[PDB]
């Protein structure tokens, strides 16, 4: 009897001119419940939603490569209080900044852990207002997406951390670190680690760094003003469908391009995938990814947050505690949209967004391209799956 | 279908050169479910581990001796609350010290319930930057193993304490001194109370201060070079398979030889025969050790930590919290390595390591001797164990 | 011993500065002076006579003593609010070093200016939540901007505090410079040629050279940026000509700020520091009485442990007071001095100092931007050990 | 009167006349050791705030490694 919120707040966002196209899918027991898709590739021409549409996920890359980390775990490639310095010498002497210009030594190795928490003191290129962020923006650690992730990492490893590991939390480049570390300790690059340990078990065969040999047909337009790599700005970027140029941060068929924190193309069918297995910790057919043991471990609320909350460029995530894959729902009495307690997942800056909510069964994705939406879509098409299903 | 992790654990720490030989097993509902060896009993010769090998368990000797306190509470020989005093009048009087050399009389008594805890202010000989352990090493407290306990108790109950009993917590010679106010309360010796209250009803023959008649074949070779009684290391001891010398610490044939703290002699199926009889308080067939009430008592969490954490020498405890036995894990978003909450053991320096689950009806341990190990091989152990059990 | 000739021929003959003059007065007249090195390495020209040097936050104190002019004629006061007379600074926001930004909760007033408590920033400031948008903005950079098109640009950035709450210094002498513009309906610069320049006899400080200036300036030294983005440690002390970009013109008719800019000599800035004693010319014409002199040196701004910190930089058992530093703590001052010392520095290693105890000042001129020896310090040392 | 004649200053880092004081570590009570965030100088040695202790220091985290040192009984070692 409840009608269909999810085409209504996506047929809403595309007939007011704010996004080009959307899809969605919301699985329950590992079977779509509801899907749908609005709008058109690209405004341009209006071409149509192809099939496998292909979208960069930003952010919601770090998921993927953070569950990566927690199969290593297991393995025993490394541990959570693995100091990361053990794997890459570079890391060693790391000298901390604050806001008001005096610098000191690190007084904690950073860890493995620290990296998946976000609390090992990195910044971020696009950060407003951070200590450190000018010299990420003179180093081009964003922007220059041609560059391997080895070298990024060197010219990263030479700059001040914003505060001591393991004492606050900051969203960073600290997946990227972890990419990179993860490399440093296998002898094997990340991205052939994720397509045989992850994607190729569960037939993600669309999601990589590059795009398919049948790719660039299908790669949806990217839209929005907001920049990851320039001067931070001070209000946000005007909400205008305008196609957004990546410059040389993102290439579509560079085939050494690999990082931690963003740069991963998939399609709607490939994440919702990943986001079933989160689940479990198994693939359809049952084999493991990661047993329930540690899987419990990676899900579990590990940094907690004062009343302030969790916030990223003081955007807040009201209600959310951090895991080791990224947000988990800790309580909906200061929750800001509908959820439930243990809702967890992650999105990407183009304005991607996943969850999974384990007291439902459930797994949401929207995919879309808009790159500074002042409209947060995945938290109004979370909100209308969870107003769907009792 | 996970493939056997353990054997791979330890294989590896074998094959690598980091210890000489290792035996684990891994029992449910109280039946093995995973067991092996590697390595050899000794390097110098590649004996071949025998059967019934026999381990110095060190500091896995206080949650024996601890269980043996319960007893005797449950039976009315003392209580939690008992103030230690009462049976050995050298421990009126005591005095505090702190790091800026002041001293000054304690504020409160010591309880039983204070040693089990290691809150009653006492520290260790190899505390490193402790106020009062310099003189604990001059006192030759570990050192002097030949010197009966009775008489090592007078010598330590005329130090001063690092703190004011029950108002921090610091690893301690605490249970050294339980065993001896044991003693002090009951008339009777220490070692013969544990032989016919646990080691005779739980069969664990192999088990006491001495070695059995036919016990020097059988016993592991002992590497490493951490001390616990020299001038404590400002970095950690480098990880070499040397065979350690334990000087006259540790006699294999002194018959008086017995303590709180350490200095046991067992087999991994003996410890895994008292680690069953943990998830119940009875003995396979049936016998009480202790009521399921005492033993809820002796569980439950009773001393809570900051932000620090727990912690032994700067060495953390993520995520455990201590009771009377040992540690107990009290967050699962805050552990360093696989675990349930409720999980529960303790461990000995030189590598031995055990775990109780009882959300899985599991227990486990591993048996090593290398004195000042680099890498943590019972938290390996534990979470390859956890991996393969759903 | 000449402990200050010892010092500064030691500094030239181990090349960390190129050329260094001093003088120091007791009594209105000079007890030590002299001068050692070159003016450039390059030719070895010896220093000229009446030396120009690039005072940079020399500055400071001058266009401070000039605010303290206007608030003794009523043309405003220490609590007027800056809004009144420049609405651009209506409406000021305030950022945080975790991308906060709200409204600021109190107005900037005259005081905050002088005290540099008002939440302006600064282009070099190291690890501050505003700096890169100030570089963006090319405040420092862009010489040739008017201070008044400057100042709108400015006007538009969030502060890094609330007016009034902290200290750190920063640009809002450049504030107060285009306050006063707003507030007189004149220029800064004939503001400070008519009431302090001419009456003291200053002919050669100004925000230009004179006519016949070239060939007196000083060759300014060294590698420190005032608007690149700020070094992470101090460039190597090396003797290499300083590039200044269009940040400091020669002869533009219309260069003018308040914390930096003008050219000066030894000899007149002298002439402004023993003006400091009394307030006074020396045919005894008031420039500033002395209820307000007192005023304006007061220890106004008092700091916690870590005490006044420029970039991290310590300036130890020093209070701020309207017109720059002032020693309140000989047991936690670091060099010679005595209570109630006052003065302030500029960036390419000039500095000078008013002792009141010992009627003295003094005054060290040389060039040299991102010096890594406090010289200025180690002359007043040598001078205060010389009485 | 050293520094009076300009030979050093009282905020001079001594690690810059003898290297072998760069890189100091800090040790606490709980035994836990981080790398010291400030210089020792000129003024911290005569104020006795530079975090140095003595071998006779009572409860002290380090003077059992000064007297193992035996940094005050050796007389007959040079002072360098």
């Amino acid at each position: 009897s409840m009608p269909d919120l999810l085409t209504n707040v996506a047929e809403n966002y595309v007939n007011q001119d704010l996004f080009a196209g959307i899809e969605w899918r919301i699985d329950q027991d590992g079977k779509p419940i509801f899907q749908g898709c609005a709008g058109v590739k690209d405004i341009e021409t209006r071409t149509f939603i192809p099939k496998n549409a292909i979208y960069r996920i930003y952010s919601m890359t770090k998921p993927i490569v953070s569950f990566l980390a927690m199969m290593l775990i297991e393995r025993g490639v490394f541990r959570l209080s693995s100091p990361i310095q053990n794997f890459d010498p570079r890391f060693k002497s790391m000298k901390v900044i604050d806001q008001h210009a005096h610098i000191e030594p690190a007084t904690a190795l950073i860890t493995i852990e620290h990296l998946l928490t976000h609390q090992a003191g990195f910044s971020y290129d696009f950060s407003l207002g951070c200590p450190i962020s000018a010299h990420y923006r003179d180093a081009q650690l964003i922007e220059d997406g041609g560059r391997d992730l080895t070298d990024m990492m060197g010219v990263l490893a030479e700059l001040p951390l914003v505060f001591h590991p393991g004492t606050q939390w900051k969203y960073s480049i600290s997946t990227d670190v972890l990419a990179h570390i993860i490399e440093c300790a296998t002898g094997e690059r990340v991205d052939d680690l994720l397509q045989r340990l992850i994607f190729d078990p569960l037939d993600m065969q669309d999601t990589g760094f590059s795009l398919p040999l049948d790719g660039a047909s299908r790669l949806m337009e990217v839209y929005g003003m907001r920049s990851l790599h320039g001067l931070p700005a001070l209000k946000p970027a005007p909400h205008v469908l305008v196609p957004a140029d990546l410059g040389s941060s993102h290439p579509t068929d560079d085939p050494d391009f690999r990082r931690g924190g963003h740069g991963l193309y998939s399609t709607l069918d490939d994440y919702m995938a990943f986001a079933n297995m989160l689940l479990s910790g198994q693939t359809p057919e049952g084999e493991t990814l990661l047993s329930p043991a540690v899987l419990k471990l990676a899900l579990a609320p590990r940094v907690h947050f004062g009343a302030r909350g969790m916030r990223i460029n003081d955007e807040p995530f009201a209600g959310y505690s951090w895991n080791l894959l990224g947000r988990v729902m800790t309580d909906v009495g200061a929750a800001a949209y509908a959820t439930h307690l243990g809702e967890f997942g992650w999105s990407g800056a183009a304005a991607t967004y996943f969850w999974v909510d384990p007291t439902k069964n459930m797994t949401g994705c929207v995919m879309t391209q808009f790159l500074g939406s002042q409209h947060p879509i995945g938290s109004d098409m979370q909100a209308a799956a969870m107003s769907m299903l009792g």
